[PDB]
Protein backbone atom coordinates (compact mmCIF):
# COMPACT_ATOMS: atom_id res chain seq x y z
CA UNK A 1 0.00 0.00 0.00
CA UNK A 2 2.76 2.45 0.93
CA UNK A 3 4.68 1.41 -2.19
CA UNK A 4 1.67 2.15 -4.40
CA UNK A 5 1.08 5.49 -2.68
CA UNK A 6 4.75 6.34 -3.28
CA UNK A 7 4.86 5.24 -6.93
CA UNK A 8 1.67 7.11 -7.83
CA UNK A 9 3.02 10.25 -6.14
CA UNK A 10 6.38 9.89 -7.90
CA UNK A 11 4.75 9.54 -11.32
CA UNK A 12 2.27 12.37 -10.77
CA UNK A 13 4.93 14.79 -9.50
CA UNK A 14 7.23 14.03 -12.43
CA UNK A 15 4.37 14.51 -14.90
CA UNK A 16 3.52 17.85 -13.29
CA UNK A 17 7.19 18.88 -13.35
CA UNK A 18 7.45 18.00 -17.04
CA UNK A 19 4.33 20.10 -17.63
CA UNK A 20 5.97 23.00 -15.77
CA UNK A 21 9.15 22.61 -17.81
CA UNK A 22 7.24 22.60 -21.08
CA UNK A 23 4.44 25.12 -20.64
CA UNK A 24 5.97 27.22 -17.88
CA UNK A 25 2.51 28.48 -16.87
CA UNK A 26 0.66 28.17 -13.56
CA UNK A 27 1.39 25.09 -11.45
CA UNK A 28 0.01 21.55 -11.78
CA UNK A 29 2.11 20.95 -8.66
CA UNK A 30 -0.65 22.89 -6.91
CA UNK A 31 -3.11 20.27 -8.17
CA UNK A 32 -0.83 17.47 -6.95
CA UNK A 33 -0.57 19.12 -3.53
CA UNK A 34 -4.35 19.56 -3.40
CA UNK A 35 -4.87 15.88 -4.23
CA UNK A 36 -2.36 14.92 -1.53
CA UNK A 37 -4.14 17.15 0.99
CA UNK A 38 -7.53 15.65 0.09
CA UNK A 39 -6.15 12.13 0.52
CA UNK A 40 -4.59 13.20 3.83
CA UNK A 41 -7.94 14.58 5.02
CA UNK A 42 -9.69 11.34 4.06
CA UNK A 43 -7.03 9.30 5.87
CA UNK A 44 -7.19 11.47 9.00
CA UNK A 45 -10.99 11.16 9.04
CA UNK A 46 -10.68 7.35 8.81
CA UNK A 47 -8.54 6.92 11.94
CA UNK A 48 -10.86 8.56 14.49
CA UNK A 49 -13.38 5.70 14.22
CA UNK A 50 -12.97 1.98 14.97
Amino acid sequence: VVLSAQIAWSENVETALSSMGGGGDAAPLHSVLSNVEVTLNVLADSVLME
